[PDB]
């Protein structure tokens, strides 16, 4: 088997870092000679980005259909004892126990079906590298016409996901909230001093987009104009 | 035994937060009816903080020499069976195996070594939750006479420690460092344009707090004095 | 065994980098089956750099605990053959002999002790990567308030660590000690032209941070000061 | 054996990265356990850059030397069965059967041939990585004294092997061809509009460098002068 | 044998430094007593600086020539036993075995091929220091008229060999490569301040030498003069 403290640490290291290149080192590193169940185990722990464990799970599952179309049931009639040669359902560990697993890997000749999945997995970790984009806190923008309300529900949202400790929180929350909006509701949430809460930020910015609004800008903006059209006059 | 999901979601709710009073309500929880021997890998599978697992530790073997001290080791001469009534040392694991628990645990009248070993943790956790004050990137300042390389140089020390992903950390390198120094020395690096680099700001406040840069303050002041202690002569 | 050539290549991109994510690879790569004796001796082989070595011993200290832990010695009273299992104080090759490390891999089933030990290693030097900051030549600076001949003595001191050649190292020092000076002694030791050596140059900045060379800046800044307090008097 | 898709992936990523210091773990990764003639099989699968791939056939023959420098071949009389030891010459599979390396492998006590081939290539592929220099499109540019026409033949030249779609192709043959030319074919190929094709265009700067164009450079540029040099009298 | 970290310190010596007349006495000192097989083995142990490796090997093979042109091969017809004299083909150990290197050394008389093997690699050495020349990144100069360009393709390529760590390869090529043109593209290069990358310079400086920029600077040189050939019209 492998120790807690092995598998605590690989998981740290998805965690803690985006999708990168060099994932699949430290991955066949630390899952060295393991059995196929424990390495099924490994990717279950993974916590969080189960977007992408989506396709990880389905290029698990075509390797499997492609190891069962090239290979062939036939056999018998012998009698019980190491009785079938392994399958692509069960390579997976699905259909399969850990004492077949053994009675599979201690035998002769060694059959080697852990180092078969650690291919397939290493093959789905690099074309997962290949088709994702870390997602952060940082990105998150308001759409050029998007009701403000929805823009903190959504900021909020994919910010209870963020991997941080308590008060880095709060400060993300007082500094970038505010800075990411866009010109318009900037405008007149910064006008109003930073010191009010988001309550009070809410019923400000709720006029914005609405017709009185849109109302106000444009007789501000053709003020100005006029303001000129008639000083040479 | 524990299952693996379980350790790591405790451990993710122990990095997740700080010391906190509500740690101990999710850890008996997660640490049900277990064996002792699992619940000192519950214990040292905790990653960094080590500092309040010294703490810990030390109550564990307080509590440990007082059992001991309560309990006499008179046993005898029976014939081996159930051999001994367990130890302050044993009982937090150190010097008994994982099948001496069982024979413990199983046996009648069943006693609640593992339950015993519960209490004395809860006990501990308790005191630090006492005895700490989480450090954070947040609260990291520079002193009002220190070198600003030296500022730096504890900043990244702790910074790496911290427990977030990567573009959080860049962004945070470029706003924390520079809003959090001095007067003296950001009235010198906030001139120079946020543009520059690490290295040419710290060759830009690498002269602060010597004595020609005291001089060179002094002097403004002085002049601006001077400017009106003239202005009615 | 392993061939010499190899054991050369790897220390030489040891050396040749800085600490980086990517050492893990190169290292698994070229310690691959190799036996625990031999990983051992690949790893005090690694010349400088002993303080991050002090923190990954350690690291192989404490999994060598924790398997001790996890692991129970009862065995016996087998007449002497295949002895006794591999301890968490043998696996790392303290008290065992090439012999015995043998007679653990080749012997059925081959308990991996060697693939164990270098799971623990690569824990460690991961670990390691986090926790460290490569040194230079080149990040070395004059603190403010710093006597000259010890900024100096520094300099040197940690030049002679440096790897490269000789004449790279004369040019060396003769650019970047001088340029990386703090603006007071700059500003003496780069009036007196750049064909003086270290002795004259020592003698020239020797003055600094003293009271009578204080006296001087503050005079001159004071005099700069009056001319124009004087120009409309 | 291998899979082909994953030779199919492995040569994907070999093809689609330049040469970068971790080619290495995706190579372990990929060809796991595998045996030498496959790893010969998923060399010479590499297309193109058969520059590079003589310096590393190169390596592996030297440590085929080596390895057979220390080797000695004396064997016998004993009856044909597991008839020698592997030889520098066949470890790398030229003059031995799948057959054979199986009798190699599978054998007691198994002789990691497949793993020491391994070991070769990762220090071939590592020697590699230092020694070269990835050629683009993007850095080919005209000489300084060079025949336009020639400019355009290796640019195409080298074109013919980028590995990219059509249409990306077209109009990178439209921009950079035109914009990274020398200054004095540039000043006559983007005088005439870019609507012209290539046989107009070498048809234009057929003339540069010759004698008559050189005398029209140099009367403009002195006329340049003169029309100064008698503005004054 | 020799212990491995022998070798590695011989072989920092190597690289650490360049060709001088001191290398005979660390090399006699360290290779003490070794047997020839060893010798070989810490000739080809040495990296880079092949070019010399070959003069050195050449000597090699002329004195091996040399001692077989002086001692003849004639013996026999005594049954096999101490079965031949050495020969200038295997004192070198190309063609023996280290248990016929043992045979020769520890039997009576110890005929010392080791050291005739040590003196001719000495006076190879010797001959060594005397035909080289070391080369440096700091030599590599712009030639008079040549592609600037090809300049900075040839400063990377021994860049590249270059013994340092990462950093100082970083300022290095910062400052030399601008530092060490010809005045013709250092007057153009160094106008452009220093803070445009490669690609910009490149692009600069990749009008020089053409017909057009010939031009240009003539036809400044020549409006200097007329400039004062007029003065005094």
């Amino acid at each position: 088997a492998i120790s807690p403290r092995t598998l605590n640490a690989w998981v740290k290291v998805v965690e803690e870092k985006a999708f990168s290149p060099e994932v699949i080192p430290m991955f066949s590193a630390l899952s060295e000679g393991a059995t196929p169940q424990d390495l099924n185990t490994m990717l279950n722990t993974v916590g969080g980005h189960q977007a992408a464990m989506q396709m990880l799970k389905e290029t698990i599952n075509e390797e499997a259909a492609e190891w069962d179309r090239v290979h062939p049931v036939h056999a018998g009639p012998i009698a019980p004892g190491q009785m079938r040669e392994p399958r692509g359902s069960d390579i997976a560990g699905t259909t399969s126990t850990l004492q077949e697993q053994i009675g599979w890997m201690t035998n002769n000749p060694p059959i080697p079906v852990g180092e078969i999945y650690k291919r397939w997995i290493i093959l789905g970790l690099n074309k997962i590298v290949r088709m994702y984009s870390p997602t952060s806190i940082l990105d998150i923008r308001q759409g050029p016409k998007e009701p403000f309300r929805d823009y903190v529900d959504r900021f909020y949202k994919t910010l209870r996901a963020e991997q941080a400790s308590q008060e880095v929180k709060n400060w993300m929350t007082e500094t970038l909230l505010v800075q990411n909006a866009n010109p318009d509701c900037k405008t007149i949430l910064k006008a109003l001093g930073p010191a009010a809460t988001l309550e009070e930020m809410m019923t400000a910015c709720q006029g914005v987009g609405g017709p009185g609004h849109k109302a106000r800008v444009l007789a501000e903006a053709m003020s100005q104009v006029i303001n000129s059209a008639t000083i040479m006059m």
